[PDB]
DNA sequence: CCCTGTTAGCACAGGCTGCCCTAATTTTAGTGG
DNA sequence: CACTAAAATTAGGGCAGCCTGTGCTAACAGGGC
């Protein structure tokens, strides 16, 4: 349903950070429904896997690593939402829905060939800016 | 990794109808490259859901459920091997293997729009034809 | 350690109702020691589960199915306390503490065959009248003048 | 339902090593009526607990913290078996079930008020021994040979 | 040997509920001003 | 009302202990070049 609940977690915490919101697992717990149990346990992994940090006041905080694929899903969401609206004409309303499944699928390869395809786009179809587009390269 | 195993397993079945070779499990392990306990496993409970069911010569064949699905999973690999090849102008020795897991996201709703942007595809840019395309709408 | 936690909110609610004290989520957060927003969750559960209601005057109510089951352990809390005293011979100082964990796991068949080998007992042996002897199915009740 | 989860496993294994089969977290799967992965979490526990190992070859094996433990529940267990037959009368095929939740709240003290009030019992009804009477203080062991 | 499969025993990811906590805050009830 | 003590809630956790899905090797079974 998520796809792939690691990803969803760094995009959804690298959301909050965009919305100003302190992320904090009940702030995950919320956004993807489940179980505040599940939702540390899933964080104890990315930890136990150098994602990420709960940190003495229980704030979440990237690693460098967990920061890099965090950038990458945020990149190819948006790369999605652009993809869609400009090309495949999907209604703007479910553009985002779409997109949160496909930005867990979708290779650099692909991501290239849109910056070019879409004319080197810097901004999903809603004003939200794309990240990292100088590492993608 | 698969991202939907079960979507998997009936793509894999069809492929298998479309070339014409004899659907056994062992005919699934080589291809997902999975071993023979793995794949029982999941068939079995494939069967247990009514997807598909294993005859008398262990030949697996799809129900009237399973393949509809399977259909539906090939219309959008194929559909998505057609975007990725006329429109986001990605390499062709690659358009597969991302259309393997684009398969498995792909909203009707993008397959509609694809429809009509495409032009009315009949094929794969590879040449097989595209099935479930009028139960498509 | 409290072995159920449910069988002692109703327990405890029962022992409340036998002394006279109103039944508040607070009671039981003192008698159990349990934090107060402990005490109201798991009371939640229980309204969920259908073992009791809590009032819009913030009583607690127990259900009829609440109320059979406050007790059936009752019942097996005053039989266990029999037994230790009067076979087993436990020092009375651990045998309620140790009745408070048997009453959590004894059945009605180990309950009905105390009753004939305890001699009919009708109290646990610090006088305390032993409830639901008729539902257990061992007993009737006939009045005296 | 198990009661205590932990002293099961315990007992279990204990279980397995006298009828001499390979103590695999699979048996206890079997036993238990518990998915794998339930049980090998469950184990991992035990182990970071100090209770038991799992061998390299995936045997499970008692540490002596968890034998102690689970010579205590196993010995509650055939003892409240005792009083179930000798004393209370509780039908055979149900003697068994009701000791499987007994084992988890008899205290000490009641193990041995039981010794003495069953006459020194060394076997449960069943015809299986009564471990660690030594360890409860009530006998020495003295060798046959 | 090979092909194809089963049975027995694991791995880990990723879901869940029950039941316990502090802290901080708020609400409900009654005394007294 | 005002003010407070008891009562309860909000906010964010802890840990134990359940589950199914989906992956693995080893050991073997039986049919066959
Ligand atoms: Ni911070
Ligand atoms: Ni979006
Ligand atoms: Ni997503
Ligand atoms: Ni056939
Ligand atoms: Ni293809
Ligand atoms: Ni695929
Ligand atoms: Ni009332
Ligand atoms: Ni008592
Ligand atoms: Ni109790
Ligand atoms: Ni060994
Ligand atoms: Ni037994
Ligand atoms: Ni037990």
């Amino acid at each position: 349903e998520l796809v792939d609940t690691t990803e969803m977690y760094l995009r959804t915490i690298y959301d909050l950070e965009e919305e100003g919101v302190t992320p904090l697992r009940a702030r995950i717990a919320e956004r993807l429904d489940q179980s505040g149990p599940t939702v540390s346990q899933t964080v104890s992994r990315m930890e136990r896997d150098g994602l990420l940090r709960v940190a003495g006041d229980r704030h979440l905080e990237l690693t460098e690593k967990g920061r890099a694929l965090a950038i990458a899903v945020m990149r190819k969401h948006r790369l999605a939402e652009r993809l869609l609206v400009d090309v495949i004409g999907l209604p703007w309303e479910e553009v985002h829905a779409e997109a949160c499944r496909w930005e867990h699928v979708m290779s650099e390869d692909v991501e290239r060939r849109l910056v070019k395809v879409l004319n080197n786009p810097t901004t999903s179809p809603f004003g939200n800016p794309i990240p990292g587009l100088v590492e993608l390269g």
